[PDB]
């Protein structure tokens, strides 16, 4: 990464094919855009830092790690770069016009059947518990290849998943207590299994069609003392009963004793296989 240089010849990209639109976020900006030639005309979304040496290098360790972790169909993926002198640093990547997971689970509250049977157009387009663990699934296929490179993201949370063409989610950060694992807060420790316990708390906000979690809760230090104490969310509306146990297993006191992203990949496959068998059958029999 930060040891690893930059490559030029592969990502450098001309500032002036750029053609800036409207923020999809600001806090640097996080800006849409129109890119020529970086892959005709393609729409992307860019961060660049205002017209400070500590933010520079923040930006360009960004953009080193993210050529070094390289590509996943489940992670944002990198077009390029702006580097060289003449304007600012920017980093661009592919643009995700669906937005965030929360956001449009919160849109679909309306749109929910568990599952369809014969005739499926009265469904359509619903959100499903299908699409619930498979959302779930990809999730942990990315966490699994971002921890097979040692990468920790600090900050996963629906907010920063992305939502894709043909329902493929992709994490992406944007650059929060409520996800933060307790040795995180009390600790100030970052690890695999602090990305776990996020993981954790990302599942109920999927399968609560994108609630905010502790709802109805102020997040003080009665919250964190809980917390550590042992206290945890109740079911969220829309869940099953294995996928509530999994996020109290994300949510387990000792780091070392909740799930790796591994066996996350594997667990959530099968109740995907399940599911899926389960489907079949309903569907065969109405
Ligand atoms: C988790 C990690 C591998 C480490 N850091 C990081 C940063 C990003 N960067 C971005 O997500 C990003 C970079 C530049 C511009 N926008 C970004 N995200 C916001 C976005 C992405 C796609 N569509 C709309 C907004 C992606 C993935 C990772």
């Amino acid at each position: 990464a930060e040891r690893l240089p930059y490559d030029a010849s592969k990502w450098e990209f001309p500032r002036d094919r750029l053609k800036l639109g409207k923020p999809l976020g600001r806090g640097g900006q996080v800006i849409e855009a129109d890119a020529f030639g970086i892959d005709t005309c393609r729409t992307v979304a860019v961060k660049m830092l205002k017209e400070t040496h500590s933010e520079h290098r923040a930006l360009m360790s960004e953009l080193k790690i993210l050529i070094h972790i390289g590509h996943h169909l489940n992670v944002v993926n990198l077009l390029g770069a702006c580097t060289k002198p003449g304007g600012p640093l920017m980093v661009i990547v592919e643009f995700c016009k669906f937005g965030n997971l929360s956001t449009y689970l919160r849109s679909k509250r309306n749109e929910f059947v568990p599952y369809k049977v014969a005739p499926e157009d009265l469904y359509k387009d619903f959100l499903t518990l299908e699409h619930l663990i498979c959302y779930s699934f990809q999730v942990a296929k990315g966490m699994e290849f971002l921890a097979s490179r040692k990468c920790i993201h600090r900050d996963l949370a629906a907010r920063n998943i992305l939502l894709s063409e043909k329902n493929v989610v992709k994490i992406c950060d944007f650059g929060p207590l409520k996800w933060m694992a307790p040795e995180t807060i009390f600790d100030r420790v970052y690890t695999i299994q602090s990305d776990v316990w996020s993981f954790g708390v990302l599942l109920w906000e999927i399968f609560s069609l994108g609630a905010s979690p502790y709802p109805g809760v102020k997040i003080d230090e009665e919250f964190c003392r809980r917390l550590k104490e042992g206290t945890r969310m109740r079911a969220p509306d829309y869940t099953t009963p294995e996928m509530y146990q999994t996020m109290l297993d994300c949510w387990h006191g000792e780091p070392s004793q909740r799930p790796t992203f591994s066996e996350l990949v594997e667990h959530l496959g099968n109740l995907l296989q399940a599911n899926a068998q389960q489907d079949r059958h309903h569907h065969h029999h109405h």
